[PDB]
C-alpha cells in the first residue's frame, strides 16, 4: 500500500490546497475521526484561492488554465486551458461555457481578464510569464508578455489591466481558426449584480467517517436488535439500514447525485472552516463525488502517486480499519511481480483493462461488447428462461463489487480478507455456470475467461499472502501416510490430476 506515497510537507505542496485551509481540515478529520481525501487542485489556483478569488461551482464545468497570463482562471475561450491543442476536448469546453451562461440567466457570465500589479509578480516567480518591451496599436499603450505559446500571442493594457491575445502570423487554432486582438475573456459569478471571476474548487474524493465510531452514537438497544441476529456472518442489511436511518449513508437508489445529510453537514463544516481562516469567496468545496491528496484521522498529510497505489492505501488504512469506503472503480490488490497480468481491449473504446472489474464497469464492458458485436449476452431467440438470464448476468455484477465491498460493513478485520476471497470465489463460480449452459454468444465468452483468470490468479496470491504454504497444505491434508506408498500415490494423482 504505501509504495512509494508523499506525506508532510512535500504531500501538502503536491496537492495544491492553501496551506492554511488545510490545516483547518486537519481539525475537521482529528475532532471528527473521519478520512478526508482530495483530487488535486491546479497548483497555479493556489495564490487566487488564498488571496479570495471565488471557486466554480456546480453550473461551470469549464477547464482552468495551467498556463500563459490566463494561468488559474477559467477561460471562455478552452482554446486557452489546461488543453493546449485537443480538438475535441476544446470543442467540448467552449460549449459548455456558452451553455453555462444561456441556462442560468445572468448569474454566470464572462468578463476580461484584469492580470493586476501583484499577479504578473508572482507569474514571473514561476515559469508562466514575463513583462517586457512595450508596443502601439490604435494609438493604444502596450506591454508584451512572454510565455512559451507555439499558437498565440498575448499582451496587456496601462490603464486596465485588460489582457488580449491573437494568432501567430501562419499559425491556426486546433480549429481551424486565426484572428487579431480579442480581449481574453474569463467564466464569472454574479455575486451581487457584478460578475466576479472564476478559479479552480476543492474536489472532494471522498470522506470516510469511522464505522466503530458510527455504532458508539446510536442507541444500544436497537442496534442490537438489529445487528446481533439470524444473519451468521455475511449479509448485514442491517448495519445498511442504520447507516441510511441515520443520515450516514445516501437513500436507496442514488439520484443522479445526491448526498448524504451527514455529507452534507460535513461540507457545511469544511467551507465554514475556511471562512473562518480569512476567505472571502463563498465556498471552496461545492460536491462530493492519478494522485490523492490524503487527511488522516490524526491530521497527518498522505499523498498517493497513481490509482493503484491510492486503491491499495485505501484497503489496508481506511476500509482495512473500519473506516467507511465504497469501491466504484477497481484496482488489484496485490500489485505485479515478473509476469505481468494478462490484458482485455474493450472492442469500442479500445481502452485495456487488468483488473477484476467492479459491477459497474462489468455492466459497461458487456455495453461494448454488445454494441461491437450487435447481440446480447445469451443467443436463444423468443427468450425462454429470460428471467434467469437475466438474474444471471446481475449475480455476477454484485459479487464483482462484494469481492471489493462486502467488507465495508464487516468490523473483523481478519474477516475482511476472508469475505472478500470467498466473493471473488462465488463470481467465478457464477461466471462458471454462465458459461455451462453453453448460450453464450463467443465474443462474450472470451472476456468471461478472462475474468476467471483475474480472479483465479487474484485470489491465489490473497490466499498465499495469509498463509504461505497454503497450496501445499490444500493438498497435504489431503494425502494419507497409514496407507502404502503406492496407494497414497494413486490418491496424490487422482488430486492434482482432476
Ligand atoms: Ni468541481
Amino acid at each position: 500500500d504505501r509504495i512509494d506515497v508523499l506525506k508532510g510537507e512535500k504531500a501538502l505542496k503536491a496537492s495544491g490546497l492553501v496551506p492554511e485551509h488545510a490545516d483547518a481540515f486537519k481539525k475537521i478529520a482529528r475532532e471528527l475521526n473521519t478520512y478526508i481525501l482530495f483530487r488535486p487542485v491546479n497548483k497555479l489556483a493556489t495564490n487566487l484561492i488564498k488571496s479570495g478569488v471565488a471557486t466554480k461551482g456546480l453550473n461551470v464545468h469549464g477547464k482552468s488554465s495551467d498556463w500563459g497570463p490566463v494561468a488559474g482562471y477559467i477561460p471562455f475561450d478552452q482554446d486557452l486551458s489546461k488543453k493546449h491543442g485537443q480538438q475535441l476536448a476544446v470543442e467540448k469546453g467552449n460549449l459548455e461555457n456558452k451553455k453555462s451562461i444561456t441556462e442560468h440567466e445572468g448569474e454566470i457570465g464572462k468578463i476580461p481578464l484584469k492580470l493586476d500589479h501583484l499577479r504578473i509578480e508572482e507569474l514571473k516567480e514561476n515559469g508562466i510569464i514575463l513583462k517586457g518591451k512595450k508596443e502601439i496599436d490604435n494609438g493604444k499603450k502596450y506591454y508584451l508578455l512572454e510565455s512559451n505559446n507555439q499558437v498565440y500571442e498575448f499582451r496587456i493594457s496601462d490603464e486596465n489591466n485588460e489582457v488580449q491575445y491573437k494568432t501567430k502570423e501562419g499559425k491556426i487554432t486546433v480549429l481551424g481558426e486565426k484572428f487579431n486582438w480579442r480581449n481574453i475573456e474569463v467564466m464569472a459569478k454574479n455575486v451581487e449584480g457584478v460578475l466576479k471571476p472564476l478559479t479552480a474548487d476543492y474536489d472532494l474524493f471522498a470522506l470516510a467517517p469511522s464505522l466503530t465510531e458510527i455504532k458508539k452514537q446510536i442507541p444500544q438497544k436497537e442496534w442490537d436488535k438489529v445487528v446481533n441476529t439470524p444473519n451468521s456472518l455475511e449479509k448485514q442489511k442491517g448495519v445498511t439500514n442504520l447507516l441510511i436511518k441515520y443520515g450516514i449513508e445516501r437513500k436507496p437508489d442514488s439520484t443522479k447525485g445526491t448526498l448524504s445529510n451527514w455529507q452534507k453537514q460535513m461540507l457545511d463544516r469544511l467551507n465554514e472552516a475556511v471562512k473562518y481562516t480569512g476567505y472571502t469567496g463563498g465556498d471552496v468545496v461545492n460536491h462530493g463525488t492519478n494522485e490523492i491528496f490524503i487527511i488522516n484521522p490524526e491530521g497527518e498529510f498522505i499523498l498517493t502517486k497513481n490509482w493503484e497505489m491510492t486503491g491499495r492505501f485505501i484497503e489496508k488504512n481506511i476500509t482495512g480499519k473500519d473506516y467507511l469506503y465504497y469501491f466504484n472503480r477497481s484496482y488489484n490488490k496485490i500489485a505485479p511481480g515478473n509476469k505481468a497480468y494478462i490484458e482485455w481491449t474493450d472492442p469500442i473504446t479500445k481502452a485495456k483493462i487488468n483488473t477484476i472489474p467492479t459491477s459497474a464497469e462489468f455492466i459497461k464492458n458487456l455495453s461494448s461488447i454488445r454494441r461491437s458485436s450487435n447481440v446480447g449476452v445469451y443467443k436463444d431467440s423468443g427468450d425462454k428462461d429470460e428471467f434467469a438470464k437475466k438474474e444471471s448476468v446481475k449475480k455476477i455484477a454484485g459479487y464483482l463489487s462484494d469481492y471489493y465491498n462486502s467488507a465495508n460493513h464487516i468490523f473483523s478485520q481478519e474477516k475482511k480478507r476472508k469475505i472478500s476471497i470467498f466473493r471473488g470465489i462465488q463470481a467465478y463460480n457464477e461466471i462458471e455456470n454462465v458459461l455451462k449452459s453453453k448460450q453464450i454468444a463467443p465474443e462474450y465468452k472470451n472476456y468471461f475467461q478472462y475474468l476467471k483468470e483475474r480472479i483465479t490468479n487474484q485470489v491465489q496470491l490473497l490466499l498465499t499472502h495469509q498463509k504461505s504454504n497454503i497450496e501445499f497444505k490444500l493438498l497435504y491434508k489431503q494425502l494419507n501416510f497409514t496407507e502404502n506408498e503406492t496407494d497414497n500415490f494413486e490418491v496424490f494423482q487422482k488430486i492434482i490430476d482432476e
